[PDB]
């Protein structure tokens, strides 16, 4: 059947998208975006894969293509993910400082009412190459 549960919890930041061969991945105590919202212990987090389509009735397709948000470390009530837990699409980043506990209460954020925040990485830290994020430009 359809599912409607009252939990928004959307990404505080904007999409990453991939163009490339692999999906995505941050090295050791990097690959957290500049968090502007939040502690230096609420940095820990981890990027969901995401895609979009739609069912066009003469078979059309958005094909939206392959991106990531950022998500704060267990967000989502029953999300049931501590650090490190191996799920598909999941890429769990923590800087130094950060903590090893739950940190939903950032995640609370709707759409409806803010706009997400152009995903940006800190100063000496760069994308993976094939990667840029949405409302990011270079030059000007």
């Amino acid at each position: 059947g359809a599912m409607g549960l009252p939990n928004n919890t959307a990404s505080w930041f904007t999409a990453l998208t991939q163009h490339g061969k692999e999906d995505l991945k941050f090295p050791r105590g990097q690959g957290v975006p500049i968090n502007t919202n939040s502690s230096p212990d609420d940095q820990i987090g981890y990027y969901r894969r995401a895609t979009r389509r739609i069912r066009g009735g003469d078979g059309k397709m958005k094909d939206l293509s392959p991106r990531w948000y950022f998500y704060y470390l267990g967000t989502g009530p029953e999300a049931g993910l501590p650090y490190g837990a191996n799920k598909d699409g999941i890429i769990w980043v923590a800087t130094e400082g950060a903590l090893n506990t739950p940190k939903d209460h950032i995640g609370t954020r709707n759409p409806a009412n803010n706009a997400a925040i152009v995903l940006q990485l800190p100063q000496g830290t760069t994308l993976p190459k094939g990667f840029y994020a949405e409302g990011s430009r270079g030059g000007s």
